[PDB]
């Protein structure tokens, strides 16, 4: 309150105190009167993008950062690499990372998603540079070899693929897709919806693009890639890249007949990794998936899937009232099924119990050796049994670092020709 | 964003417009920078406590706030009432508020409660005035009626009995329980923990004042009654008027030899009132519970009763790893059970899904009619299945509105003689 913000632990009177908060370069959408703690979404007006003139002020702040964290800040090198970084600016409007930095970059972005609950990973991140890519074609060969390295048979890699930056002509970079690997999703004028709900739209699109959907209720979606600015392109990811699970339960055998299954890597492809003041609108990344994601909100989300209703039947469950928590129950078993599944065919996967209690471990890390850690509680509780994981009676301060990962609107809302 | 805020519910795709916040006199804890979203906790320094010279724009904020509501603002009465306490206030350094005022208060108090999910009941409630109350006693008579009135024989009803307004002297009242109606919690010296770990400290106090504890599992603890800032006195709950449930299961006929049951009147009694800058430090208050308040909080924290392990080995459920989701599954049963129960012995309760949506279907009116609604997303999203209810997905504006109920230090922390 005082001077440094303090965190409790209701559960194990745990208090840690915050030092890092200090660190905040961006705002969090709160004010002194109001809290948007639970908003979703917390280009530009001049320029199309952001300006040569504010763009060193971003780097220089990163660089200091950069050579803080090797202990050789106002060091000659790091003197002299502002200079350097200050001189390419002027004359191209512009900057590029040298490798090193953009591994760093892009692990400490990682470090900073306050909304990630596998952060005890972010030092073991594998970064692929694309920034020499030019194609979509480019792009397709990048991804493809990204899942490859990354699904690693089932034994799940994190990695993250960085296409070049934005800039002033040159356009830019944009993996179409939310996810790499995601379902389509078919509305019947029945009123219907065959596969994935909140992909509708975007294979709306990929079937205007000329993609031949095959009309199945997992039909894995297209990539839909756009370099240099130029109309996006479809492409098929190689099947063979694509691992996936078909869903059972260890118990009962009427599972399997809901003809249910998941794909094993998670990747997310449509935010945008800022880092000292350079914006990378394509920079897919993955890790492996919490049960939860794909158990709750994947599966049963009335938006989603929406399996519930039809797993609750199939268990013969008292649907006459709510009070009977059939809902409650049908949602258990599907995640017992969902990681009973992964765990028998070798696919990489955490379950919300063990993935809180890392998460837990990493705060007091980050704590004793970083002074804090942002984290978005909000996000970070399972969308089950929150109560009962240790990160529900962890109080979180929430807070913007850079380098960080922002979202962005997506690009069919406004491109042409 | 720009002018008035949005909230947006992301399965129905919904979005609300917000004007209230701007009406937000109280600070959330929040700054540009930094988000205390799911912090739990965010006397005086001068005088002991509030000031006669800070009374009246308080006061004047409440009376004006009041007057609008029945649409007179600026009226005679309205602008005799303003002169009529401004005088008080000089003469006695405080004012009493009238009984029409002093309901409005209360039930506006609760209306702006941005942690309560039982909102949509605000308007019903029954205000006991217990202002001409002296002494512990005294005190003792009226919480009985309240706690009689409320259960109203399983038909709960809500209410709220506030006590004499905090002053410059003849000290304040206080109910040292968190809540009316709580178990004791005992600690052998063999580390274990026999009934609410949570009312250790609070049953030790207890005992040092003379109360003969049983040394059960269930025992109802002794009402500690403060009355015009004397030592509290110990008082015994009629148990004729302490409502009791057993909790069974509708199919698990061995759940009953856990031996488990709960009381079903939960009454806050620890917070404070405050309305035209009067404090009222002695407001307890009640409605019904929440099957999950119970089945997941009380039972199956770890730090209070605890009972998962207990109910895992019973189900005789795979406790190798978590991953089995022993927990999760021993959880479904547990609150099925304590909803059974409750609904067999006719005493009202609400479950995690009619008690969200009913505040789904609050928020909407009380954006149509007052221009929004506070809610701590956080508070609101149940203990359990989140995702599977409507308020997971519901963005929610958090603000400090007044009249309000505030927290407040524990006492015997700082009582004397
Ligand atoms: C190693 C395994 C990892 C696990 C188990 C994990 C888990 C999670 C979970 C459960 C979420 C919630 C997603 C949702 O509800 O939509 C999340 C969010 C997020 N994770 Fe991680 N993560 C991992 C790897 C990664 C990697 C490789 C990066 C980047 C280097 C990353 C960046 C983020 C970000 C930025 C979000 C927010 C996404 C958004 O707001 O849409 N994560 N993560
Ligand atoms: C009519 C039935 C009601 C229901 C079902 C209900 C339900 C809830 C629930 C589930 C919580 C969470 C409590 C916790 O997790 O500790 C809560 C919090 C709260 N409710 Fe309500 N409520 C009701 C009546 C009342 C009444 C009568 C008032 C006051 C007039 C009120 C004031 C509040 C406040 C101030 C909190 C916050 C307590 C705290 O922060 O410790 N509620 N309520
Ligand atoms: C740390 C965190 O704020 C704390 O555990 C909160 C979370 N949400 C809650 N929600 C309700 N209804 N009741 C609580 O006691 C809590 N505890
Ligand atoms: C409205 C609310 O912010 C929204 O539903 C959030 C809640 N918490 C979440 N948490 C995670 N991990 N993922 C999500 O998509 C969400 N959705
Ligand atoms: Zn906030």
């Amino acid at each position: 309150g005082p001077r440094f913000l303090k965190v409790k632990n209701w559960e194990t009177d745990v208090v840690l105190t915050d030092t890092l908060h200090l660190k905040s370069t961006l705002e969090t959408g709160c004010t002194e009167h109001i809290c948007m703690g639970s908003i979703m979404l917390p280009t530009r007006k001049p320029e199309d993008v952001r300006t040569k003139d504010q763009l060193f002020p971003l780097a220089k702040e990163f660089l200091d950062q950069y050579y803080s964290s090797i202990k050789r800040f106002g060091s000659k090198a790091h003197m002299d690499r502002l200079e350097e970084v200050n001189k390419e600016i002027e004359s191209t409007s512009t900057y590029q990372l040298k490798d090193t930095e953009l591994i760093y970059g892009a692990k400490h972005a990682w470090r900073n998603a306050s909304r990630c609950v596998g952060r005890i990973q972010w030092s073991k991140l594998q970064v692929f540079d694309a920034r020499d890519c030019t194609t979509a074609h480019g792009m397709f060969n990048y991804i493809c070899n990204h899942v490859k390295y990354a699904t690693n048979k089932g034994n799940l890699r994190s990695a993250i693929t960085i296409f070049p930056q934005r800039t002033d002509g040159k356009h830019d970079f944009r993996v179409w897709n939310s996810q790499l690997i995601r379902y389509a999703g078919y509305k019947q004028p029945d009123g219907s919806t065959l596969g994935d709900p909140a992909n509708v739209q975007f294979t709306e699109i990929c079937i205007q693009q000329g993609w031949k959907a095959p009309r199945g209720r997992f039909d894995v979606l297209p990539l839909l890639l756009q370099a240099n600015g130029n109309d996006p392109e479809l492409f098929q990811i190689p099947p063979e890249l694509v691992l996936e699970v078909p869903i059972r339960h260890p118990k009962f055998d009427w599972f399997k007949d809901l003809g249910l299954k998941w794909y094993g890597l998670p990747a997310v492809s449509n935010m945008l990794l800022e880092i000292g003041g350079l914006e990378f609108s394509a920079c897919p990344f993955s890790g492996w998936y919490m049960g939860t994601e794909i158990g709750v909100r994947d599966y049963c989300d009335n938006s989603r899937y929406n399996i519930l209703e039809e797993v609750a039947k199939k268990m013969d469950l008292d649907m006459r009232k709510t009070s009977s928590l059939w809902k409650d129950q049908a949602l258990v078993e599907i995640n017992i099924a969902v990681l009973y599944s992964f765990q028998s065919d070798k696919v990489t996967i955490v379950d919300h119990h063990s993935a809180t209690e890392s998460f837990i471990k990493h705060m007091e890390n980050e704590y004793r050796c970083r002074g804090g850690c942002p984290a978005d509680w909000v996000w970070i509780v399972p969308p089950m049994s929150g109560s009962i994981t240790p990160v529900f009676h962890q109080e979180m301060l929430n807070y913007r670092l850079t380098p960080s990962f922002e979202y962005q609107p997506d690009p069919w809302n406004t491109h042409v020709w």
